[PDB]
């Protein structure tokens, strides 16, 4: 599925995301929008071999299982192929563990580099919450 803006808002605010370990909902909505277009079926290969799944492009070194990932953890307990599903509640769990590994949203490079410090509110502008 590749959500609406002010859609995939909505979805994560009932999921919970909004202010979950601080960030406003105008960052995981830019995370998202960098990582996967809104895409819920976005998948990426890393130069390591591990892959990234989903809407927040988690990834398979760590999070979730894929059966190709030679180092790898499933620290999510889900298989990789749940965080391309049209409803965001894996990826969305699996997010709030990522979050909480201790680097914040800097988990996501894509966040550090594109959204952090920047005016992320824009991202949830206009939109009924």
């Amino acid at each position: 599925k590749v959500f609406g803006r002010c859609e995939l808002a909505a979805a994560m605010k009932r999921h919970g995301l909004d202010n979950y370990r601080g960030y406003s909902l105008g960052n995981w909505v830019c995370a998202a929008k960098f990582e996967s277009n809104f895409n819920t079926q976005a998948t990426n290969r890393n130069t390591d071999g591990s892959t990234d799944y989903g809407i927040l492009q988690i990834n398979s070194r760590w999070w979730c299982n894929d059966g190709r990932t030679p180092g790898s953890r499933n620290l999510c307990n889900i298989p990789c192929s749940a965080l391309l599903s049209s409803d965001i509640t894996a990826s969305v769990n699996c997010a709030k563990k990522i979050v909480s590994d201790g680097n914040g949203m800097n988990a996501w490079v894509a966040w550090r580099n594109r959204c952090k410090g920047t005016d992320v509110q824009a991202w949830i502008r206009g939109c009924r919450l």
